[PDB]
């Protein structure tokens, strides 16, 4: 169940860049500044995936989730409109912030993103796609006294739709059960934070396909994070065995109690 858009209700302005299976695009609702997601020509287990992401954001509502307009279906394109959100990706934004970005920063984004994640949990929903590229930033929090405000994107093309060799791409934020789940997201959760700790430089990002299988295949650990406050609890969500990882209840109520 999603809302259905009319080609001629969208406009396509500039290319903002790549996703999966995905071309990412400004445009222009009806008028209203939104972002046009662009499947790639697609075989119909691909587009389903796609579909199944669009209803799923179109019954949730968060203050810290990206809305999502309806998507355009005309023959072989298929096309999401979505949120767009001012300040644009949190890992992009945080690369060029880089050494500048307090702690204090970093911890209500923390917050705010497991308030997201506690809400969909509480639905039995999975996002499946949780990264610094699908967290946007709607406030930069960078004026004396104020505070960084985020909206959790939808996750594209669901992950079990995906290739072997896309699923070894998505590693560090792929939990290691998906790699041959209501824990998955624990997981995405706790690489996020390593990635925003790490001012938009995740671990083993840069490692090759084999490297990366390596590292889940042994059960290597990833690094404990640069923000003290944060060492328990990216421990406790990075582990291996899913039924260990705490709920997003307990994640938000440790962060709240820090
Ligand atoms: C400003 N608002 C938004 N910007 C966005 N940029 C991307 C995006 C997606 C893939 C690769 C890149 C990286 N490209 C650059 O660094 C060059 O910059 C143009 N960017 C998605 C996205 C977005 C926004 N609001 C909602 N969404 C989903």
């Amino acid at each position: 169940s999603f809302h259905r858009v009319d080609q001629k209700e969208i406009t396509q302005l500039s290319h903002l860049g790549q996703g999966t299976r995905t071309n990412v695009y400004e445009g222009r609702l009806r008028e209203l500044r939104v972002v046009l997601k662009v499947l790639d020509p697609s075989h119909h287990d691909i587009a389903l995936a796609f579909y199944e992401t669009a209803s799923l954001m179109s019954q949730v509502s968060h203050t810290h989730l990206a809305f999502v307009h309806g998507v355009c279906v005309r023959g072989p394109e298929n096309i999401m409109v979505t949120e767009y959100v001012e300040h644009g990706p949190l890992d992009v934004w945080l690369r060029r912030e880089r050494g500048h970005v307090p702690m204090a920063w970093k911890m209500v984004v923390a917050q705010q993103l497991a308030s997201a994640l506690s809400y969909l949990e509480n639905k039995n929903l999975v996002h499946g796609n949780v990264c610094g590229r699908n967290i946007l930033l709607a406030r930069l929090g960078l004026a004396e006294g104020t505070s960084p405000f985020i909206k959790l994107s939808d996750p594209g093309v669901g992950l079990g739709a995906l290739s072997r060799e896309e699923r070894v791409e998505r590693i560090p934020w792929l939990a290691p059960e998906c790699l041959p789940s209501t824990a998955m997201d624990k997981w995405g959760f706790g690489a996020t934070l390593l990635e925003i700790c790490f001012d938009g430089e995740a671990p083993l990002q840069s490692r090759s396909p084999s490297e990366k299988e390596h590292f889940y295949q042994r059960q290597h650990r990833l690094p404990e994070p640069s923000c003290p406050q944060l060492a328990t609890l990216t421990s406790q969500c990075l582990t291996y065995e899913p039924t260990q990882r705490p709920s997003f209840r307990t994640i938000l109520r440790d962060l709240t109690r820090l």
